[PDB]
């Protein structure tokens, strides 16, 4: 049938959707910026696309009610319908690789761990042999769900930890992890993903550092609803697009080319 | 039908696939080890089918030949029906997925600079300013076509000088290649993906590194042909092999855990 206009449905996240300083009253497209916005507008002309972006209405990657079965977050907008994909930084897993397609990754990256300045510790493993230091991890995403799979000895003992840990360690936002952290006196680390890791870093007031090696490796990917016909252009497109350089020019420019340490 | 036996299609490069010392005269899989001798043993028992290991007859990757438009190599293997799967260190790439179906990657790499200890090279950008020093690529790959389409100053360069290179800066195999760097007293570097110089680096006689950051970003994936049902099963497997920290104990296995060096 006629060309429509393509539902987009990602996440409020630094650096891949931000919303431009004072546009928060204003309409369209226009009103964001980011990684994932310059990415969208990339895909979109390569596919040949009108589009919308819309933010995710609860705020959420996505995950599946263990009670309920049902899926949250951008996976659940596109499960349901209700998007026709997701342009954001969603990680590539399988039990999500079973509902919803994804593209080749257009970034790689692992799971990290953020510090304050000065806290006393190297590593996962560090974090594991002691209790001075709470730790935790976003909510309703792939890093929890990593924790709590795990059957390496290190990982188990990590999740044994958080999963009953009073206060929850676990937070809504990758902002309250981070706030969480500045605020802790050191007492708190955050684990999350070392992109976001990184880019935090060099953000004023940069006073948190990530450390240590990367505790997996995986890769986000554009998703659509399984077996859309849209799959495969956008895989295309993704692959055309890291082969051109133009992957590498939007991480150095929404990472290092805006760091501010 | 009836289960049958997946040829597999693979390439002697270590260390991914290597004759055992004393199989030469052997038969069957066992006669090989490697990094993805195990991981074809892991796909083949997740996805539940029995298989044979078979090396390329060509010894190539796969390109296709701008004049018969033929396609050689693994790829090729695939694409005109000799082999089932090809699980190997293939690199994803836009002209291939355009031939081939691809898993997710299952290992994450980018062009690197070997060069013999000693060399006054520090970077891609060093390698382009002078002349005293040749360098160049394998012949049939991913790496040759990167430099070949790249609008990237540097690179771009890089072509121009390695294109008309006398005599020529290309080389059959790995092999020849770092023969070639160890034999040159330091006026031959060469350019190839950072899994294989990170492996190089740690076997004696311990003469060559690996300098500078990569040149791109990418991923090896198993491959199918276009279509084929096998497709789908062996990107869940790769999926699943990540997430239980498999792919990650191999790597270690195949590279440090065997370090000379
Ligand atoms: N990017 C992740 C968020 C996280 O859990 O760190 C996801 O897709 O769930
Ligand atoms: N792994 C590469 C070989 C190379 O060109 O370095 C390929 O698939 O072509
Ligand atoms: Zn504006
Ligand atoms: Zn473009
Ligand atoms: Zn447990
Ligand atoms: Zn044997
Ligand atoms: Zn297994
Ligand atoms: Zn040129």
């Amino acid at each position: 049938g006629a060309n429509k206009t393509v539902v987009v449905t990602t996440i409020l996240e630094s650096p891949y959707v931000m919303m431009k300083k004072n546009h928060e009253m204003l309409e369209g497209n226009e009103r964001y910026e980011g990684y994932c916005v310059d990415l969208a507008a990339e895909i979109a002309k390569h596919c040949g696309f009108k589009y919308k972006l819309t933010i995710v209405g609860d705020g959420k990657y996505g995950a599946r009610d263990a009670d309920t079965k049902i899926w949250n977050g951008m996976v659940g907008e596109l499960v349901y319908g209700k998007a026709d994909i997701a342009i954001a930084p969603l990680t590539i897993t399988l039990v999500r690789e079973e509902v919803i397609d994804f593209s080749k990754p257009f970034m790689s990256l692992g799971i990290s761990i953020m510090i304050k300045k000065g806290t006393p510790i190297e590593s996962a493993e560090d974090l594991s042999k002691q209790t001075e230091i709470a730790y935790g991890t976003l909510d309703s995403g792939s890093t929890k769900e990593f924790f709590r799979r795990s059957k390496i000895a290190v990982f188990d003992k990590m999740w044994t930890y958080m999963r009953s840990a009073e206060p929850s360690v676990f937070v809504r936002t990758t902002a309250e992890g981070v706030a969480r952290v500045r605020k802790s006196k050191g007492k708190y680390a955050y684990l999350l993903e070392s992109t976001m890791n990184e880019y935090i870093e060099q953000r004023k007031p940069c006073d948190t550092m990530k450390v240590g090696g990367n505790l997996d490796s995986k890769g986000y990917g554009i998703a659509t609803p399984k077996g859309s016909s849209l799959g495969n252009a956008v895989n295309l497109a993704v692959l055309k697009l890291n082969e051109q350089g133009l992957l590498d020019k939007l991480k150095n420019k929404w990472w290092y080319d805006k760091g501010e340490c």
